[PDB]
């Protein structure tokens, strides 16, 4: 398989597979049962703030989730990133659905990596503001089913039937360019994301979430995941 | 032929395509044919500070070159970027040399795009701060005969035989990631670069300049550029 480190905002409650009986958000080292998880409110369409860092002075793994008027999920997990995510990367999002649907929509997507020169001499970025995800916008190398454009939206379904977006649907938002990672320089890359989705009431209890992962540099949809290998995982372990 | 505007920190006076007489910075539309030229100093090796910016709000494409303990050499060119340069583009640095030598090192490197989703709403960005140039960094598709690495360098030739570095060699450093640009969102993209060089005088009347230029997504060495053509161009028309 292909290595791969992924903040679930699942929202199926996968009862046989690790995840609790909560739809929840986890966050997952190659496996999908998780290594945090906590509670999560599960409102409808609303807007998104979602916020991830690393570090590698204080080497915790965090995440919130927090609507506006609503609380946030600190669903930080320790993990040694030395030894657990290939060198050169290639960041994006991932969502998928099966037999049930939601709304998969984002918004804006940002990023900012800082990977240590010589740790105070001049560590280099890669930051982007993506508020505007365009028809052509052609630095996503957007696999699956995923869409883009109409409106500024990332369609990660398929959309358009009055926004019921026709489940077993699922697309991932491979960003372009890679980042240096492993330790090697250490690893100190303070990458952020935010993540500001949009899952919107479909009137059909709305569950599989949508992913943030970091991967290698090749990639796929891996073996089918119509459903709850939650478009990364090859494999349900 | 490649849509191409660059902007040359020329060395070698191009008298018969038209270049003055004196080693230039100067500024390109689709041509060797400058629009503009100032006066440059061209010492021998000593570093770097170069400085392109072009905002919309003011439509200047205003480019600076300082020595530390020199002069500021202002080249602005009145450009209207609607209509010369395409919606998606490729930037990257372009150094070349023929029949005479020079050191092209490059050191740092750097971007920085801010394109109008609606004015206000928090434009994309692409910035980056290159001081890191490694042995093997991919996110350049580093053309011709550049290399890099060994320390931090981004050689624009090919060298290490003591750095004089064997005539007639071309090589250019295309980053890898587009930017919307054309107007269509509009052109505001005040896109910034710092360009820290470093030209060793080789004894050998040093010539050929080094350019800054946004292309298009698919370039080449056009038609051989083993000179006066400065890496980029493939005629001197
Ligand atoms: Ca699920
Ligand atoms: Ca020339
Ligand atoms: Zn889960
Ligand atoms: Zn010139």
């Amino acid at each position: 398989a292909d290595t791969i480190v992924a903040v679930e905002l699942d929202t199926y409650p996968n009862t046989d597979i690790g995840d609790p009986s909560y739809p929840h958000i986890g966050i997952d080292i190659k496996s999908v049962r998780s290594k945090k998880t906590a509670k999560w409110n599960m409102q409808n369409g609303k807007v998104g703030t979602a916020h991830i860092i690393y570090n590698s002075v204080d080497k915790r793994l965090s995440a919130v989730v927090s609507y506006p008027n609503a609380d946030s999920a600190t669903v930080s997990y320790d993990v040694d990133l030395d030894n657990v995510l290939p060198e050169w990367v290639r960041v994006g999002l991932s969502a998928s659905t099966g037999l049930y649907k939601e709304t998969n929509t984002i918004l804006s997507w940002s990023f900012t990596s800082k990977l240590k020169s010589n740790s105070t001499h001049e560590t280099n970025a890669l930051h982007f503001m993506f508020n505007q995800f365009s028809k052509d916008q052609k630095d996503l190398i957007l696999q699956g089913d995923a869409t883009t454009g109409t409106d500024g939206n990332l369609e990660l379904t398929r959309v358009s039937s009055n926004g019921s977006p026709q489940g077993s649907s699922v697309g991932r938002a491979l960003f372009y360019a890679p980042v240096h990672i492993w330790e090697s320089s250490a690893v100190v890359a303070s990458f952020e994301a935010t993540f500001t989705f949009l899952i919107k009431s479909p009137d059909s209890h709305p569950a599989d979430g949508i992913a943030f992962f970091i991967s290698n540099i090749d990639s796929s949809i891996p073996s089918g995941s119509t459903g709850r290998l939650l478009g990364l995982f090859p494999d349900a372990n």
